[PDB]
């Protein structure tokens, strides 16, 4: 089974396997596709981070590198960095995936508009 962000921010979800090993670049694209999504771009993860999205996992994006979005500093997540941090790695390296849902328009898929 796959782990997925409970609430997507600017259409972005972190997607990973429930146990290691995680996913090379090809596997990451395939995982998003199996969910009916696409691999997110760096720009899409940056937009999510600016809207409050952070994780403790590096994940593949469409530019063929991996990123981690960080808002608070934690030594276990991006070595206390803040921002969208980049990891240039071979396409064979295992990471999670950032997927983008083009049907999302709410900033947070769990927070509706006022009804
Ligand atoms: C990615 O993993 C798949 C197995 O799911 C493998 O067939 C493929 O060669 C791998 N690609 C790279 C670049 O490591
Ligand atoms: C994508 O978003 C739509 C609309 O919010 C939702 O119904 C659908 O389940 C989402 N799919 C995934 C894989 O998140």
């Amino acid at each position: 089974d796959l782990s997925i962000s409970t609430c997507r921010i600017m259409g972005v979800a972190l997607v990973g396997r429930n146990k290691n090993p995680q996913m090379n670049f090809t596997e990451a694209n395939e995982a998003c596709k199996m969910l009916g999504l696409t691999l997110a771009s760096r720009d899409q993860v940056e937009s999510a981070q600016k809207s409050g999205f952070e994780t403790c996992s590096y994940g593949w994006v469409g530019e063929q590198f991996s990123v981690i979005p960080r808002i608070f500093s934690n030594p276990r997540c991006g070595k206390n960095g803040k921002g969208v941090l980049i990891w240039n790695a071979p396409s064979s390296q295992k990471f999670k995936a950032y997927c983008h849902n083009s049907s999302d328009t709410w900033v947070n898929s769990c927070i509706p508009e006022i009804v």
